[PDB]
């Protein structure tokens, strides 16, 4: 099974094509991150929507970590303005917020509780056909969220998933100018997100040749270019920006695995892509020892980078962490804070629906010793 | 830009899926190649359709390399029956005929010459929104028509296109069981079409990273696996089947170039896949000699296969043609018939829309020269 609902416009200055894509439309709403205001990209985009003869209304400065509580502040304003096209311009959380917004805006009657996964034993009601077009313009590189029909919200501090094709964007615009404004830390952290997505997508149970083609290329590109991107090279920024969407196309179809689940639960420690990379080598080790499939697949990636064995890949990834100056896990959290929460973290990683796609099904106890190997810096 | 309308369903016995996809509809028309009847797959298809509770009607023995007059006789039939779902089961010829039929079924006020790409320069009448669902099921590996928006009909021993996303199939089902009954020359010819698609789609002016990913995976897979497939290795057949569609996705988006334009105008000579294989090494040499871009992109492909230079790849291709018994051009057509037509072929190739996407635009004189190079078996 391989599909892609989203239509992808890439290119230097491709933001200008927002002119073509809004034709026909009356009242366009842009949700935007702070930085997209500051660096003037929000202005540019506002021009294009006027250019095309439509009303535009902007909310900038949306906070990280999407939540219902946050969305509920705007929602009244959004209803007042009544847009017939949504545009998200920002990172993952701007785009994911905008997806959740479409649901509430197009289907006001729906109950949030009816229609959100929390764990693997959650069945929700499916989401009915929605109507309002969604254009996604990512400014990091990147979350993949601009091609995916998934969105992750908090209500009352609890993490929820919403999963439907209806909220996968109709168009994504990939303009390398935008992520050239990333500071090096955010370049690094989101860039490792891509690599980790790539590798998990390649080693789930539902991988296809088609999703494999996008994963492999994304991996090859991030390995080659990310160190240069982090240091600010213009070309490199553009190459990793496209690789981020490639990996998005891949895990849209193939889903993800144990590293992601573990990094979801460890999210209070620090940033999502940072922890992902920190756990990756340990998760790879676990998967390869227990699974003849994982070992084969890691080995295939290794060869695509001009090495040989699954051991080579794990070492390649440890080395790339060291190169880019990724912290040890115990430079972020003290040992008692950690060992307290570590019982409850391995519990709820077990109840995550993503481990159905992992090439091994771990028990809660094995998961715990993984969190602890990684703290050991083994 | 990158997009994919077609939902792809792949895997062993995935033909059994027809039944879920037709759920909802009442009158199914299957158009099939003769071989699909002979090998029992047509009966299998009909059962699945009946099982979903719809009336089925089959027409089998659609001709290879269809002409425009194929429409005129079959179209009466469709109207007679009046389907709300079309299924094409066969090679590219059959899928293209089904495609063409949808146009004249759903939009009865059109005619081939209005809407068909004849001249580069005289643009044609656009095709309006059509309505009838179309499911493609390729049995060769392959023309890639199961994901493309094109249909190729002969008028007067020359190939022209209809192009619109309205005739890109809604679903493609990829069951390796079907292509496993290809006789080895069909498997050779359609298999080398994949290789040529990949290389051309990698080298157009409009190649994106996204199409490249599909194109490169396609090229690698075919190079490794096609020799085994031609002998009849069951696994190899599966692998080249999925690759055929990868190449399709690539050239849906990146288009094709001079080799295909040349093949289309020389269609009166032989099978599409064969002619392409014959011209390709000459098209590559020509492009390398005129274009730094072509030279560098060929080297990239070369290195993915474990060689160095554009010249390595040209020789790889020559040596695979020989390994697979691909005949010389001088064996397929006599000298004086060729010499009497090569001016006309070159001129019509030059007015073909595809040569705008070629890295270099060649003169009518240069196209003629390339045809002759090919003939001399240089
Ligand atoms: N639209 C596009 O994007 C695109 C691109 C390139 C080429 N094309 C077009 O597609 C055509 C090329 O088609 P193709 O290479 O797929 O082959 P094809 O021309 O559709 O069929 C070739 C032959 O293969 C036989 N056959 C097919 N499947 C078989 C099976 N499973 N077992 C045994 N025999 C089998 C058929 O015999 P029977 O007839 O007896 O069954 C037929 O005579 C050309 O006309 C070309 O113009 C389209
Ligand atoms: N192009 C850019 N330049 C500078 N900072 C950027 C940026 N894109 C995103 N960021 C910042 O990087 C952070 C990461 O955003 P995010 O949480 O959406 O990342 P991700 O895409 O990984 O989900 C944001 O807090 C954002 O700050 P503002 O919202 O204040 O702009
Ligand atoms: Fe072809």
């Amino acid at each position: 099974m391989f599909w892609l609902k989203t239509r992808i416009i890439e290119g230097e200055g491709s933001l200008s094509r927002l002119s073509r894509e809004v034709k026909g439309h009356e009242r366009v709403l842009i949700l935007a991150s702070g930085s997209m205001k500051r660096h003037g990209f929000l202005s540019e985009a506002e021009d294009y929507v006027k250019e095309a003869g439509a009303e535009v209304f902007s909310i900038a400065g949306l906070p990280a970590e999407p939540s219902v509580e946050v969305i509920e502040e705007f929602l009244p304003k959004v209803r007042e303005f009544g847009p017939d096209l949504l545009v998200a311009m920002g990172g993952g959380s701007v785009i994911d917020t905008t997806k959740a917004l479409k649901v509430f805006y197009d289907a006001p009657e729906l109950n949030f509780g009816e229609i959100a996964f929390i764990d693997r034993f959650s069945k929700p009601k499916p989401v009915p056909r929605l109507k309002t077009l969604l254009i996604a313009i990512p400014s990091t590189s990147g979350a993949g969220s601009e091609v995916s029909g998934a969105s992750v919200l908090k209500k009352g501090g609890v993490k929820y998933n919403i999963v439907t094709p209806e909220i996968a964007p109709d168009v994504a615009i990939l303009d390398p100018r935008l992520p050239r404004t990333m500071p090096p830390e955010v370049a690094r952290n989101s860039g490792l997100d891509v690599l980790v997505h790539g590798i998990e997508a390649y080693t789930t149970k539902v991988a296809s040749p088609f999703s494999d083609a996008m994963a492999i290329k994304a991996i090859k590109t991030v390995y080659r270019w990310l160190p240069l991107s982090v240091k600010g090279d213009e070309e490199a920024r553009a190459r990793v920006h496209y690789a981020a969407t490639m990996a998005g196309i891949a895990f849209l179809n193939a889903r993800l695995g144990l590293c992601h689940a573990m990094s979801h639960k460890a999210a209070w420690i620090g940033p999502h892509g940072l922890l992902n990379a920190v756990f990756l080598p340990y998760v790879m080790e676990f998967n390869a020892s227990k699974s003849d499939y994982a070992r084969r697949r890691y080995a295939e990636i290794a060869r695509e980078l001009g090495f040989q064995t699954a051991k080579d890949l794990i070492e390649v990834v440890k080395e790339l962490n060291e190169m880019l100056g990724v912290p040890k896990l115990g430079e972020l959290v003290d040992e008692e804070t950690f060992a307290s929460k570590v019982e409850e973290m391995a519990e709820k990683t077990y109840h995550d629906g993503l481990i159905a796609f992992n090439p091994v099904e771990p028990k809660p106890e094995e998961i715990k010793e993984l969190y602890l190997k990684a703290y050991r810096g083994e």
